């Protein structure tokens, strides 16, 4: 699985965010590389395999002045070689970054059956 | 003397953060009603609330920037303009201004000021 782009949980705080595999690191734990820079150690059961998180998966978008709410996935799209995510909120869509799209412990718990690595 | 009408620095259960907000309740046995500047409330016990407004000189903080990127800092000036509260950050020898909203504390920096700002 190393090189692979997926969406991890980190440690100190049951979120999941972007981010690659960087090494194996044995013991069931892999090196996470976040597309914010930071680094750590995250269980298998811990990685979702999906790279652009899919269609119709309900996630955190993050907004201008630390808001934030839930939504739906309903698209994706490709811009000078950066992707955007249209998520949908009471009927409507807006457009989001790759960094401003994250999944809450209960979000990423229900991926982990069909994107799961454990 | 009541603590009820305060404005303080509390811990949000879900994730160790403290935040400024105002106590709007006594719920008794030394839990309150808290109202968070963002909105948000919820019942925090008395020893998690920190009892300054505003966040006090030399007290290390989390600096919010924009784009989602955060920092630890050491809070060296706070200025009244135009009537709302700006914190002087300092990092690696170098100042930014940061607004209310945009200062919160880690478990660990809320911890450190629990025997001199705590209330239980
Ligand atoms: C008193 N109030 C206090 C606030 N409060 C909370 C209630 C529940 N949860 C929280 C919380 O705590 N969070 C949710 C909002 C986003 C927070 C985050 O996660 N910030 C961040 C900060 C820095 C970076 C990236 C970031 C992004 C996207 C990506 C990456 C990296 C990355 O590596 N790949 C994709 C995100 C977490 C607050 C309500 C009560
Ligand atoms: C892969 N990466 C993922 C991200 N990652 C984290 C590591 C540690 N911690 C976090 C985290 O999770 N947070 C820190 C950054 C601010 C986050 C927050 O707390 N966001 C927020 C969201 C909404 C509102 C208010 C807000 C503000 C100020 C105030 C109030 C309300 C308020 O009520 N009074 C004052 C803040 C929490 C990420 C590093 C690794």
């Amino acid at each position: 699985f190393v090189g692979l782009r997926v969406v991890a949980k980190w440690s100190s705080n049951g979120y999941f965010y972007s981010g690659k595999i960087t090494r194996d690191v044995g013991a069931g734990k892999y090196k996470l590389l976040f597309d914010d820079g930071y680094e750590c150690d995250v269980l298998g059961k811990d990685i979702l395999l999906c790279d652009p998180i899919p269609l119709d998966t309900e996630v955190t978008a993050l907004s201008e002045d630390e808001y934030f709410s839930a939504g739906v996935v309903k698209g994706h799209r490709k811009e000078s070689g950066e992707l955007y995510y249209s998520i949908e909120k009471e009927g409507q869509r807006k457009w989001y970054k790759r960094m401003a799209v994250i999944l809450s412990l209960e979000q990423g718990n229900r991926l982990r059956e069909q994107y799961g690595l454990g």
